[PDB]
């Protein structure tokens, strides 16, 4: 891992650790090792959907925020949001107390996250219904050019724009 990429991944689980979701560090790392296997294709649409950011990231997550991966999806959306310095909407749904739990978790993980970045615009985890979560992903990936799939993708697809904003940080 760059400096960089093993810097967020440290701090990630002490984020995560803090907030009382241990178990969260080795499904990063299953990610991690997802977005370092990424053929030249998906790496090309992550750079291409980076330029496509937009001034205020609003996005919604695929699956339920109560599993490990939905919660990744949320506090990655977040981390992107953080990077490129924009405010950021993430819609999830919270009907019931594990939604709302999982919601919460990863509010606390992805505000551990800004602060430590010195992000100041806004990143909420924002409740809403189904049709809002749903239309706000779809929209959001549209808009990029990333396919909507499975969390695992979206997961992928989140951690491939960050290491993309990491290298574009680097450049010259």
């Amino acid at each position: 891992l760059s400096p960089a990429l093993a810097t967020l991944r440290a701090a990630l689980t002490a984020a995560f650790t803090a907030a009382g979701a241990p178990d969260l560090a080795a499904v990063f790392d299953a990610t991690l090792a997802a977005a370092a296997a990424a053929p030249a294709a998906a790496r090309a649409r992550a750079r291409a959907a980076v330029a496509n950011l937009p001034a205020v990231l609003v996005t919604g997550t695929p699956v339920a925020i109560d599993t490990a991966e939905g919660v990744l999806v949320a506090v990655l959306a977040a981390l992107v949001a953080a990077l490129s310095d924009v405010p950021a909407i993430i819609y999830v749904e919270a009907a019931t107390p594990e939604q709302k739990a999982g919601a919460a978790l990863a509010a606390a993980i992805a505000a551990a996250i800004a602060e430590a970045l010195g992000a100041k615009q806004p990143i909420t985890i924002t409740a809403a219904d189904a049709a809002t979560t749903a239309a706000a992903q779809a929209a959001f990936g549209a808009a990029l050019g990333l396919p909507v799939t499975d969390a695992a993708g979206m997961n992928r697809d989140l951690l491939l724009l960050v290491a993309v904003l990491l290298e574009r940080r680097a450049a010259l």
